[PDB]
């Protein structure tokens, strides 16, 4: 087992969740099986008890563990299934070793941060690292650690007195630490005092990095580099950069332009580890795959416009797996991708009194989209907003897609607008008043990868064609309130077909609308599911629909 | 409400516990009403899971929580009495900002060790410090707040951290810092090095400390005081030392002697805190007697001899509120006190074959002893060796005390020896064999201050005329396993009279023997409840009787 | 005396110099009298032997010292005038008790760097800050500490110490300290953790910051401001920003915007200082005249371009008081000014064939200029470069002015082409081939504050006019070549006037040339006399020739 920490820098904000998904992409192309691991100094035990204004959306993996945002980057980099282990955190530590002192297992000595708090966190890493994480049933060959926070707050001091420990605790060429580091510019001069005391803080720990890794925006001077690699013990080859391009899929190659894997490839001695004939073919096929959809993000220049509806939307980070999953749908396609980012509340009338400005701004960015994304996310604040998309969307003929609450939202529009029921409404935030016409009703979380069910006559549907017409799909849920399921077959009879449910049905999953090019709904997150090379199947619908070519896409799939 | 922080230094052995109790007492000494809060950086929850061969005992509050030893320190210098909140720990925090985290208080905010946790602790201190200690109904004037570990350990951060917000978060002049540490003698001349570089380690978490209190084997030169009032903030004055004297007790006439009352004073303007005509004289009397007892050690020679029989009395510090349960005892009789430290387990005949001077040494020192304590403390080890104690002080007519453990010894030894029960013993041990013959049994423990009730005959005894003929006595619990209440009867028959039992019966609390001068035990720790004015009764009792004069304090008792 | 430390950050290039002059200049509104000094870490004694390639141009004191280019910024905001004494470095420091313990002042004690150093450094402090630097005779009512470097870098630590010290060996409300830091912005998102590391550096050193001052590309969000002054203890109006906007003559104004004069007026307690009925005049007469040359540079649009000649010109802080002197005399104009930056070696021919493209550029930008500089600067590059812009200069008619080289050079260029003596050059770098048509020669070092006399028929020039039509002139000198003064009458006698001389003659210091509208040049530097109420004179001739006006600028000047 190799370990590679991924740490610190001045800053929180440094992009080191880029740099660990990547570092270990091009470690796969080796062909070594890969693992990761988020270390999280926050005392939160997950992420699903924190608001999505905070470093971004809840992450859902198969478990049904609500994670940290980073251990997405790896699923969809890496490949890989993550365990509700594989998000250390403070809370998960301090409640672990608390609860064992309570039941006593240090059979009466006094409990310290070191050395027991710091040998629990070497043994969650040596645990959770041998879980295997590929389909296949081997055992990791790498370790991908990410160290969140930064180095010398004392909210990481636990983490960086344990991964010193650690360094020894497994060989020295099984373990090396990448140090990601802030170098800003002035005057148009490359200052490096900032890295240089980054640098101290870790000697301070007695962590030593094996490479430097700055963010800036700029190549490096090679004085730049000199003035690192003098200072610190960082050959030149090992002071890396990553400039601030938009494109995150050209990071693995500019990482490999400056040679950073054959650096590792001596300091792990990964040489060592013995490989078959099939593991470098499916490692070295891995890398021209790569090639290929970064060179038609080079070349591809037909824009499709989506725009994406909901609360709060100047926090781009609170929707990175939507982002990311219309990005490998638009890739897919061989098309360049807008997002047309659409505040939902200001889509309603009040806002055209209140601040004109932002109403026709808001309508104008509807209006020009070429499909349409209702994302999830709970609380009260826009939802009329997000009714009237869905029914811009329904009505104009435009494609839309409406994920979790995005659902429920299209589900209580074609309510309000083809049934005419006028105050049917969710049941989250009215049923003070115990209104009648429910469209939402609770059923105290449906969390983590479930099966959903076509219901029999559903092989119409371009939804069900997207899933290759296979009987059942395994999505991640994530909801506490269903669509009503006493007015389901009003819906299924006005044409508005909830095309799958779970196993007992009364619970409804997936839906699409007859008479419409591509009006889909979802009552999982497809997001979590897609991987580079295989996009989510509701989302390669919507941008192939907003496009044009969604029968050649589905003639595709039936391959 | 006015802060006195103890802290720090360059060893964990450096005794700030002493210094904290003094500083405590000599506030008292103004008749300002005080309080205290100790601190410990390790993870248990309490002292009562951890083993006594770590930080000496555990210490029993009215709570029934087992403590850290240092809350027994300030009991019995202060007078207060203290709540199992008193005593703070990393274990206590981390698991009320977690279990406070996942009921949601923090309303899905990021939870973090800043602000959250540090303002978890200033929450503490300011909720626990205003909790009335004194038998009368006033909140505290003072709060004397010790600092466990050492400043810079990792284990401390969060509270150095919290403390520096206190000292803002409630005003300066109601805060102060005593930072207390070593001054190391090398070839007669006192090197400064170590508490200069603990000065700075204050410094860089930005406490600042108001005096410097050393702790060396000598007076300070005028030198070394210099040397440290110059690389200090501190004045002269404000350079406190406590030399390495015996008697615990003349340190607060030590700190008065270096007028420390006089800087704090000024520095925390105690003139501003209002007081009564009966403080001011209560306070002024409590000093007085504090005079003559330290008088009365300086010119009392006549040594009473106490022999002390339990497990591992190497570690001194496992014994501590017996060793001041004896010396105030040994205090309010005017006579000096030797305790003899017998490794119970050396007075065993198989220590004859295995180490022959080990066995003569301990029965030298239990022969040569006027009374004898057998003191409590769970585990197996030297039992037997703890029964031809108790053996020895019955059939020599030796001043006896047993104390939890050493009652049941007494009555294990009794029943092997007057009423012949060769093979009666302990439920603890031997019950994988189902024995008949038991002398303990359980009935998952009994703690904190309970009720004895005297039962009805009882008024001949000794120890029921200790307690002043009254019907009942309040005293700390701290047990699992009791004497057999169907054996009970054959005892009192043989003249071993259960003088007292809890409210309902079948539960044994004293006892004293029919025909002996002083033979008596309690389940009960009777050193819990001394007081340095008014000492323990079943050990006032036990150091007259070993003296002679056990008729005349009786007697003084009936006034 | 009172001091105002301003100290540190995260980066050397932060902009404390702005910082420092501007708070200096806002305390002087006041009427106080006020001085300043600059620490470097640097180990030179002064700036003269180091090359302008680093920390800029050397700048000159009337005592001829070649100090730091920091000393500039101060004497050209406060008035005032600095003597070799008032930079402080390393060098300085270490020389001066290295040679006071071989004289043995120390009285065979050991020396150490506390307290010995430590208090060298505070007793040049209080020296220099009471040496007078008004023109007036009184001593400077307030000190400003520029601390070169940032903290905690090794370079620093002497000076760091000391100041803890000196904050105490000087009253507090005698001495404050401003922190300067930066505040880098990552994704729109205004990141603070570079700043609480660097408050935490100066708190480890025990140096406690009043005010905090961020530099930013952006207004501080108010959300910025608390996440600061709750992590520090600095008030929400002690958080001070300084904006990247590029008017400096602004910052003092954006400071006074932002109330920290009403801060420091409290904790300086600077209405405890006694001031006159002229002094308060005075002092509110020099803010007026502020508002008044700012609210000019926010209407004037009616550009006048300089072009500046010379070598590595991309080092703009070469020439710093050019830059000033040059805005200086545009402001007084009231006219806006475009200084066009000439590497003078592209204007040779050689760079035809070379690289083309830097041959096209530099011809064209110096072909647009209203008006040319050849600024000086020791060294062979470019100088026929130079010498070709002296050409263009004469020959197309258009404003020259050359100081110190610059004159040399229109010297060499009026003997190659005006007197036809084509190989006649300067004795810098021909004299290994002693050559005999010398224009330079060597007259080691004239520096300082020096005389110039008017030779007696210059009445004509416009630089005698400019100057006053006084007869004497003082101007600061700093050469080691003058013109060869068996040459002069040539040039006398064709039209090239050595309009002033030094008090001996042989040694030439202005020239005009008869029949140029302005051609004029200087062997004193008089960019360093520029004050920005009153500009360098042969610079208001420069830049009112350009525009046009200069008879009028004449007819002021003669009131
Ligand atoms: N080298 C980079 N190139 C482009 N974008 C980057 C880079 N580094 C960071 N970012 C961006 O900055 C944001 C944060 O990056 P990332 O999640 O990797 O940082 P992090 O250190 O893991 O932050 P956090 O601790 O909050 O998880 C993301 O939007 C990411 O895409
Ligand atoms: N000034 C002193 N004079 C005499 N004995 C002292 C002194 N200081 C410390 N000691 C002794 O050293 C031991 C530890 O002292 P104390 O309990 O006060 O230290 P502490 O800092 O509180 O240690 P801990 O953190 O383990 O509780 C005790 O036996 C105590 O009596
Ligand atoms: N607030 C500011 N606004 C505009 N420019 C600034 C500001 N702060 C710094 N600068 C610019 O950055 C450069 C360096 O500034 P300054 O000389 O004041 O920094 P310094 O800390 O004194 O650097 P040094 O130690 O090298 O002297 C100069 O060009 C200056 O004009
Ligand atoms: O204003 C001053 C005065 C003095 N000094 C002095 O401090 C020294 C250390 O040099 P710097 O502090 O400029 O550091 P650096 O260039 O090595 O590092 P970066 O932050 O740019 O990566 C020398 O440059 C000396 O002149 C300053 O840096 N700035
Ligand atoms: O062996 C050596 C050589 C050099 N030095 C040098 O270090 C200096 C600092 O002096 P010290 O290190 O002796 O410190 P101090 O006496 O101030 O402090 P204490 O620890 O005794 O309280 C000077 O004494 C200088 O000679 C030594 O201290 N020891
Ligand atoms: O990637 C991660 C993981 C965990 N953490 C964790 O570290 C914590 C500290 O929060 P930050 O490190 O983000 O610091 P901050 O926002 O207070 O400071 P700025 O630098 O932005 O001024 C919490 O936010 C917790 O989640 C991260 O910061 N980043
Ligand atoms: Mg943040
Ligand atoms: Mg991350
Ligand atoms: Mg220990
Ligand atoms: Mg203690
Ligand atoms: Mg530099
Ligand atoms: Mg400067």
């Amino acid at each position: 087992m190799k370990y590679v920490v991924v740490s610190g820098g001045v800053i929180s904000g440094i992009g080191k969740g880029v740099l660990a998904s990547s570092t270990g992409m091009l470690l796969k192309t080796l062909g070594l099986k890969v693992t990761s691991i988020k270390i999280d100094p926050y005392m939160n035990i997950d992420a699903g008890t924190m608001s999505p204004l905070e470093h971004g959306e809840c992450f859902v993996l198969d478990d049904g563990g609500e994670t940290d945002l980073d251990l997405g980057n790896y699923e969809r980099y890496l490949g890989i299934t993550l365990s509700r282990d594989h998000n250390i955190t403070t809370g998960k530590i301090y409640s672990h070793v608390i609860s064992r002192e309570r039941r006593g297992d240090y059979l009466g000595k006094t409990v310290q941060i070191v050395p027991h708090l710091t040998n629990a966190i070497q043994d969650w890493i040596q645990r959770v690292s041998k879980i295997p994480v590929d389909d296949t049933g081997l055992e990791p060959d790498v370790c991908i650690i990410e160290l969140g926070g930064t180095v010398g707050d004392i909210e990481s001091a636990p983490f960086v007195e344990a991964l010193r420990q650690f360094q020894f605790e497994v060989g020295r060429e099984n373990f090396a630490l990448i140090h990601v580091s802030l170098v800003p510019v002035i005057h148009g001069e490359q200052k490096t005092k900032p890295t240089q005391a980054a640098i101290k803080d870790l000697r301070s720990l007695g962590l030593i990095p094996d490479m430097i890794a700055c963010r800036c925006s700029e190549e490096l001077n090679r004085s730049t580099i000199d003035k690192i690699a003098m200072f610190c013990h960082v050959g030149p080859e090992q002071v890396v950069n990553v400039h601030d391009v938009n494109s995150t899929y050209h990071v693995p190659l500019l990482l490999l332009k400056q040679h950073m894997i054959d650096y590792l490839h001596s300091r792990l001695k990964l040489g060592e580890v013995p490989l078959t004939l099939e593991d470098k073919e499916r490692g070295s096929q891995l890398l021209t795959n790569w090639e290929n959809m970064t060179k038609n993000l080079d070349d591809s220049d037909d824009v499709v416009k989506i725009a994406l509806v909901g609360k709060y939307t100047n926090l781009k980070d609170s929707y990175l797996s939507v982002t990311k999953s219309l990005e490998h749908a638009s890739m897919k396609c061989r098309r360049q991708l807008e997002i047309l980012w659409v505040e939902a509340s200001n889509l309603e009338p009040e806002t055209q009194e209140v601040d004109k400005n932002k109403f026709h701004d808001s309508w104008n960015k509807l209006s020009s989209a070429d499909g349409i994304l209702v994302p999830g996310g709970f609380g009260t604040r826009g939802i009329e907003g997000m009714i009237l998309a869905a029914k811009w969307a329904r009505e104009s003929g435009v494609p839309f897609l409406g994920v979790c609450l995005g659902l429920q939202v299209a589900a209580i529009e074609f309510a309000r607008n083809v049934i005419g029921r006028p105050n049917s409404s969710s049941t989250e935030f009215l049923d003070e008043t115990l209104l009648a016409p429910e469209d939402q009703v609770v059923i105290t979380m449906r969390l983590g990868l479930r099966p959903t069910i076509f219901q029999p006559n559903s092989e119409w549907s371009n939804i069900r064609k997207l899933y290759g017409e296979v009987n059942e799909v395994h999505e991640r849920h994530r909801h506490r309130y269903e669509i009503n399921p006493k007015i389901v077959n009003d819906m299924e009879s006005r044409g508005f077909i909830f095309v799958g449910k779970d196993e007992t049905g009364q619970r409804c999953e997936i839906f699409e609308l007859k008479g419409h090019p591509y009006y889909v709904g979802t009552q999982y997150h497809p997001e979590y599911t897609s991987k580079v090379l295989e996009p989510s199947r509701p989302f390669w619908g919507l941008v192939a629909a907003a496009s044009g070519t969604l029968g050649e896409v589905i003639k595709d799939i039936n391959l």
